[PDB]
C-alpha cells in the first residue's frame, strides 16, 4: 500500500469533509456508493460523476482539497477486481447529505488501499 | 503502480531540480547512489542522508517540494529486495553537482516505483 497517497487523501478527506454542508444547500442529495466486492469500479465511476454534481450545486471553489480527491480519484489505478464483477447503476444507489457522501468516499478509498 | 504518488513526487522533483543550483553553493557536491540491482536499500539510505547534508548546505531547511520529498522516502515502503544484495557504502558513489542529485534521486524512485 502506498502510504504518500493514503496520507494525501487523508489530509485532503479531512479538510473537505469539516467545510461541506455550509457549502452546500441543505436540500442537496448525493448518491453514495458501498463497498459491495463485485461493484467497486461501478461504485468508483458513480462517486466520480457524483462529485461533479457536488461540483456544481455547491460553493466549493477553488477547494484544494476537492480537487486532490477528484483527480485522485480518476488517475489512481485502483484493484477493482473480484470473482464475480458486475455493473451497477449510479441512480439505485441511495442518496444521502454531503457530509455522509464524502465520509462514505473516504471507506471506499480506503478499502481500495486495503487491497 | 502509485499514480498519485509518482506525480506527486515527480511535480516535487521537477519543482525542485530546476530552482536549485541557484539555491546551493557551486562547489556542493553530494554522493549520488545509482540503481544496482542488489544495492537498492543501502542506495535509498545513502539518498536520504545526502538529502540532511543537503539540508544545512543550502536553504531547503523549509521547502515544500524538500518536505514532501524527504517525507515521502523515508515512510513509503518500498520494494529493494533482490536475491543476492549487498551493502553499499555511501561514499563510495560519485560526488555530483546538486541538480545532478536530485536527477538521480529521480530516477531511483521511479525504478522502486516499476518494480
Amino acid at each position: 500500500r502506498s502510504i504518500i497517497a493514503q496520507d494525501m487523501f487523508k489530509t485532503a478527506f479531512k479538510g473537505f469533509k469539516d467545510g461541506i454542508s455550509a457549502k452546500c444547500p441543505k436540500d442537496t442529495r448525493l448518491y453514495s456508493p458501498d463497498i459491495q466486492e463485485d461493484c467497486l469500479s461501478s461504485a468508483l465511476k458513480c462517486t466520480i460523476a457524483e462529485l461533479k454534481v457536488l461540483e456544481v450545486e455547491c460553493n466549493v471553489t477553488e477547494n484544494d482539497d476537492f480537487m486532490m480527491i477528484y483527480e485522485g480519484l480518476n488517475k489512481e489505478k485502483w484493484n477493482t477486481s473480484s470473482s464475480s464483477p458486475r455493473n451497477c447503476t449510479c441512480e439505485l444507489y441511495n442518496q444521502t447529505h454531503v457530509k455522509e457522501f464524502v465520509e462514505n468516499m473516504e471507506r471506499l478509498v480506503q478499502l481500495l488501499y486495503t487491497r
